[PDB]
């Protein structure tokens, strides 16, 4: 029953948000640029339209990233796919390449299971729980990945607890889900307490920020601990080689990096076998 999410023994590499530094956010235009930079999956957001339909999204409104204004929850799916989801990337020139270009208008994330079959999707149901659209989300969460039957290649997470608590209780625990900061926080409790004879029942991948408010959360022993507590460790904001390769060798699994350039030269170094 439990989700064989991680094969291999190499850790997988994300790009953040489709490896927004290069291309726009949550766009095609990312994915297939990440895709072809070697990634072995997207890290993404979902937000819920009016028609009750997940969109690869982040902010609760478009303005950032779109031309038009609002939030996802009062647009429906075709007035938000009329929106250019380039129109306010800007390179380094100052210039907007990709506004007005094809392939970058919003996708849910049912068109983004069935176009990328391959790859592994990290997803933040990003909804707060007191809403109304983050009620039914988990819900139709679960129904699309049933549908596609992507069980055993979508990881789904969120900052709320309650998210991954009501997504996990439809899930069945079939798909894998990130840790919460609470189950973690209880988790070293039960440690102190129980001594070295504590794990956690279940395998849950808690991410991490490579550092907080100068505290370095790489440190190999720390990395070890969360192994030891069946917890799986990953990290986001990973944007160099040198970084990658050191949390591979102290015992990460998964790697959230917003430069999907580097994902193809940490294939090179490592083995085809360990995949
Ligand atoms: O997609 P993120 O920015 O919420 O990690």
């Amino acid at each position: 029953t439990i989700p064989a999410f991680f094969k291999g023994n190499a850790p997988y590499i994300f790009a953040h948000r489709g490896g927004m530094a290069l291309r726009p956010e949550q766009t095609q235009l990312a994915f297939d640029y990440a895709k072809q930079l070697g990634v072995d999956g997207f890290e993404t957001d979902v937000r819920l339209t009016k028609d009750q339909q997940l969109i690869v999204f982040h902010d609760a409104t478009v303005d950032r990233t779109t031309n038009g204004s609002g939030k996802v929850s009062a647009h429906t799916l075709a007035e938000l796919k009329k929106l250019d989801a380039a129109y306010h990337f800007k390179d380094i020139n100052g210039l907007t390449p990709y506004r007005g270009h094809a392939h970058t208008a919003i996708l849910t994330f049912d068109e983004l299971l069935k176009q990328y079959p391959d790859m592994y999707i990290n997803v933040d149901l990003k909804d707060a729980p007191e809403s109304y659209e983050g009620s039914i989300a988990p819900q139709i969460m679960f129904d699309t990945i049933a549908e596609n039957q992507a069980f055993d290649r979508v990881l789904v997470t969120s900052f709320y607890k309650e998210q991954i608590v009501r997504f996990n209780k439809i899930a069945q625990g079939s798909v894998a889900i990130g840790a919460s900061q609470q189950e973690v926080t209880e988790a070293f409790l039960k440690y102190h307490l129980l001594g070295g004879r504590y794990y956690q029942p279940l395998a849950q991948t808690f991410q991490m920020p490579t550092h907080f408010k100068g505290i370095d959360l790489t440190s190999s022993r720390f990395i070890k601990w969360l192994n030891d507590m069946n917890i799986i460790p990953g990290y986001y904001g990973v944007n160099s080689i040198n970084l990658m390769n050191d949390l591979y060798q102290k015992g990460a699994h998964t790697i959230v990096t917003d430069r999907p350039d580097l994902a193809q030269q940490f294939k090179q170094t490592i083995p085809n076998k360990l995949e």
